[PDB]
């Protein structure tokens, strides 16, 4: 854009290139993303919450779309890589999960889904805050994209997925912060689906009614037994493992909502620590 002075290139997203920019008039530092869609994006400008990255403006010029966002100094992916030797302390993991669930509860109450939650679109500041970026952009529009945080209902071909997909994604991220390794690191749709099955057990009509009738379900899927959560996410306590299991329930209807997750005993001693950020 003409009104913005590009500082540097942040990275490459799912829709386009993300830039760090400065407004020539106001002097504000922003994040500029270069991409019926116009109306859906304009609805997200009103979706404001302290845990949702603020969409400042929507610029439509020369058949190209520019999305102006609030700037945050680091993403969760880079923060995880920078804390891989010592580990992100548990009180900070709990704070992050609590704040992200608050942001999810807000958007979900307004019927807005993320659909593509990953450590890369979770942004953090020096104040101990964590924010969700690119919310609702999947409904508006539609490099290898990661399947690691994708819910099984999406992998099994369900066209009409719910808010429960974001809970699954956040549960995979929760597990990753604790273990310092991706929960389900799939490199294909079937590898993703089979890694889920190997850990949580191949779903049947008992744990998930209607799973055998799903578009991409195949009766030939190998039958693996469920592994205990104590083996999946050590040294996470009983409260955390219980919340994780409810966030990772196969059936989208049994899967805990963001609002109910905020009331879970794991958040009894939740606080808001300040992270160690070297920018
Ligand atoms: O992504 C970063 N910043 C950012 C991105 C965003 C919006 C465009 C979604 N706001 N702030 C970032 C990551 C690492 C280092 C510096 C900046």
């Amino acid at each position: 854009m003409e009104n913005f002075q590009k500082v540097e290139k942040i990275g490459e997203g799912t829709y386009g290139v993300v830039y760090k920019a400065r407004n020539k008039l106001t002097g504000e530092v922003v994040a500029l993303k270069k991409i019926t869609a116009i109306r859906e994006i304009s609805l997200l400008k009103e979706l404001n919450h302290p845990n949702i990255v603020k969409l400042l403006d929507v610029i439509h010029t020369e058949n190209k779309l520019y999305l102006v966002f609030e700037f945050l100094h680091q993403d969760l992916k880079k923060f995880m890589d920078a804390s891989a030797l010592t580990g992100i302390p548990l009180p900070l993991i709990k704070s992050y999960l609590f704040q992200l669930l608050q942001g999810l509860a807000f958007c979900h109450s307004h019927r807005v889904l993320h659909r593509d939650l990953k450590p890369q679109n979770l942004l953090i500041n020096t104040e101990g805050a964590i924010k969700l970026a690119d919310f609702g952009l999947a409904r508006a529009f539609g490099e290898v994209v990661t399947l690691w945080y994708r819910a099984p209902e999406i992998l099994l071909g369900c066209k009409y997925y719910s808010t429960a997909v974001d809970i699954w994604s956040l549960g995979c991220i929760f597990a990753e912060m604790v273990t310092r390794r991706a929960l389900f690191p799939g490199d294909s749709e079937i590898d993703q689906l089979f890694r889920i099955f190997r850990t949580l057990g191949t779903p049947d009509e008992v744990v998930w009614p209607g799973v055998t009738s799903m578009p991409d379900y195949k009766p030939s899927f190998p039958k693996w037994a469920r592994q205990d959560f104590s083996k999946v996410v050590p040294p996470l306590d009983e409260d955390g493992r219980s919340l994780l299991s409810q966030m990772l329930h196969y059936d989208p209807n049994k899967r805990i909502s963001a609002k109910a997750a905020l009331a879970h005993p794991f958040f009894q001693d939740v606080t808001k620590p300040v992270p160690h950020l070297r920018l």
